[PDB]
């Protein structure tokens, strides 16, 4: 049965603090210690997915969880149905004018497009993906999956999500189709549990 969430593995293999990424608007390298001590929600995103419509809900999550020490980070990725064809210089424009359109702007940082699976995957995602069980028994249909090789712990689709705790260690990982409101309420439950 499809679970909404998995808890990440009980040990540690390091933290997110040895990694970084370039901002989509500026190419500026950001090492993730710029978020040292914050709870971080890593989301791989795309612009021509049904789940692209969840961008505004992500804003709501960010806005309502910002007073509680939560930062959302977005990673565009073209590996799932080729649903992020735009260049880095095109992605925010498309979000604003095409889909979601209507003037939509993320209220959280997006980084440069890159891979999250395969032999050129960004290293932070090697760490995240292998710190947690995969989100689903179902790997999917490989005609839609544009990377090599394929592994149990691969990200399954656009808008998969990881929560990383204030020590830089992953805590939980959501199925891409889990409603954003349930991600938000799961995060608050975690926050209230760990005081």
């Amino acid at each position: 049965p499809q679970k909404s969430k998995v808890d990440c593995n009980k040990g540690v293999t390091g933290t997110v603090y040895e990694y970084g990424a370039n901002t989509i608007d500026g190419g500026e390298f950001v090492n993730f210690q710029q978020y040292a001590g914050k709870h971080i929600l890593f989301v791989n995103v795309a612009s021509f997915c049904g789940l692209t419509a969840t961008y505004p809900e992500l804003n709501t999550l960010q806005e309502e969880l910002k007073p509680f020490n939560v930062t959302v980070l977005g990673f565009p990725c073209n590996q799932f149905g080729k649903q992020e064809p735009g260049k880095n210089s095109e992605i925010l424009l498309g979000l604003k004018y095409v889909r979601p359109g209507g003037g939509y702007v993320p209220n959280f940082q997006l980084f440069e497009k890159g891979d999250v699976n395969g032999d050129n995957e960004q290293k932070v995602f090697s760490f995240l993906k292998n710190s947690c069980p995969p989100t689903s028994e179902l790997f999917g249909s490989p005609e839609h999956l544009f990377w090599d090789p394929m592994k149990v712990h691969d990200i399954r689709w656009n808008f998969e999500k990881f929560l990383v705790g204030p020590d830089g260690v992953p805590v939980m990982r959501w199925f891409h189709h889990t409603p954003v409101r349930i991600v938000q309420s799961d995060i608050m439950e975690y926050l209230n549990q760990t005081s």
